[PDB]
């Protein structure tokens, strides 16, 4: 009614220097472990393989890794976490020629190498305890 979908899954192409733009507000803060999860999948459906996941938790750490063939690569991690419980933010993936720069609200809080071209990413899907309001890819 008042947001979109979630999950929520947008047919994209990126080129370096797109930028992947979600705005949403965390929901559900008071459960025990409310997250945000966005996924880069390299076809349109659940199985194909990720590029890249951003899977934060809520007030305490983002997990981010790639999987292929159904496989896990190497997990990465950051305490760098600065949303607000029920105020909206802007979450901006931006690619660059060597990474994924990862900005919440303005501020760089990681940057992911890829692991595979930017362009081989056909859909983005967002997920679980937000309320998502605009995603896009701008430029």
């Amino acid at each position: 009614m008042s947001s979109l979908p979630v999950p929520y899954k947008l047919p994209v192409s990126l080129s370096v220097g797109s930028c992947v733009i979600i705005k949403g507000t965390p929901i559900h803060s008071f459960i025990n472990d409310p997250q945000l999860q966005v996924d880069f999948y390299t076809d349109m459906d659940e199985d194909s393989d990720i590029a890249f996941r951003f899977r934060v938790h809520f007030g305490n750490h983002v997990v981010m890794n790639r999987r292929e063939f159904g496989i896990w690569m190497l997990e990465e991690t950051t305490d760098y976490v600065p949303f607000e419980d029920g105020k909206q933010f802007e979450l901006c993936i931006y690619v660059h020629y060597n990474e994924y720069e990862i900005k919440v609200n303005g501020i760089r809080i990681y940057g992911f190498v890829h692991r595979i071209p930017p362009s081989f990413v056909k859909m983005v899907q967002v997920s679980r305890d937000i309320s998502l309001t605009s995603v896009c890819v701008s430029n």
